């Protein structure tokens, strides 16, 4: 059941969503030509466990063997680290985070371009992200989510992209996926008013080419049907009495914190 968190809890909330985007950018340095998505997970857990006394909530969710996810090019997502998997120039890829602090969970992601970016990347990347960004602009009391997910889709959809339809957002909180599904496309289904104190996250899949994916026989990476590239950003956020409050926000993002409607 769609809960509305305490100040305390979302207090604890602030704390796990600044750790699990402190993972992205303290990870940025070493996403490089050359490097295996193996040791990047390993770095993400050794600081994870070692420096933030956290941990993450993938590392056996659902039988994940890892402590993120990172996925590379055509993979959509759940890509497994590999330690014989090197990142080369020109690839996009995203790492997503999940941690858990005093109970509660952070959860959040971004793609990194690899050396030097390739034109078609660079902006199935900045389009993704501005998905993600006018649906963070639209959170507020008294909307639906199911015109958030529509108004993704639209702008997705206008850029020739498509929108991956397997996946979704969700409510979070002591549990890494609640209520509700926060779905990234208009469907029929969906009907779910936004309220003061809900945390969930918004996390589209965006391919270039078709929506359809597969999944491979490792029983965990998905890719794009057609093989063309796929991109994703995630924050975690919390709904406010005139808009929301990014709990994941890293430097690099391009929106503030707090969206106001006042
Ligand atoms: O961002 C998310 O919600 C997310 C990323 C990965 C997962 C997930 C979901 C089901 C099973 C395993 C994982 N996982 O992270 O190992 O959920
Ligand atoms: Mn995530
Ligand atoms: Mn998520
Ligand atoms: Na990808």
């Amino acid at each position: 059941a769609i809960s509305i968190k305490t100040p305390e809890d979302i207090e604890k909330m602030r704390v796990a969503g600044r750790l699990a985007a402190e993972v992205l950018e303290m990870i940025e340095p070493y996403v490089k030509p050359g490097v295996s998505t193996g040791e990047l997970d390993r770095i993400c857990n050794d600081y994870i466990v070692n420096e933030q006394h956290a941990v993450s909530a993938c590392l056996g969710y659902h039988g994940y063997p890892k402590s993120v996810c990172i996925s590379i090019n055509e993979v959509v997502c759940h890509g497994i680290p590999d330690d014989a998997k090197l990142l080369k120039d020109g690839d996009i890829v995203n790492i997503d985070v999940t941690v858990i602090k005093d109970g509660f969970h952070g959860d959040t992601s971004k793609m990194f371009i690899v050396g030097k970016p390739t034109i078609m990347g660079e902006r199935l990347c900045r389009i993704t992200q501005e998905s993600l960004y006018l649906a963070l602009r639209m959170v507020k009391p008294g909307i639906n989510l199911r015109e958030i997910g529509a108004a993704i889709q639209k702008f997705v959809e206008a850029e020739g992209f498509s929108v991956v339809r397997e996946y979704c957002g969700h409510g979070i909180g002591r549990g890494f996926h609640e209520e509700p599904q926060v779905l990234h496309y208009d469907s029929r289904e969906t009907n779910v008013v936004l309220k003061p104190g809900m945390t969930f996250t918004i996390e589209p899949m965006v391919n270039a080419g078709k929506k359809e994916i597969r999944t491979m026989k490792d029983g965990w990476t998905v890719k794009t049907k057609d093989r063309s590239l796929s991109a994703q950003y995630e924050h975690t956020i919390v709904v406010t009495d005139n808009g929301c409050e990014i709990l994941t926000l890293r430097k690099d993002d391009t929106i503030p914190a707090i969206i106001s409607h006042d």
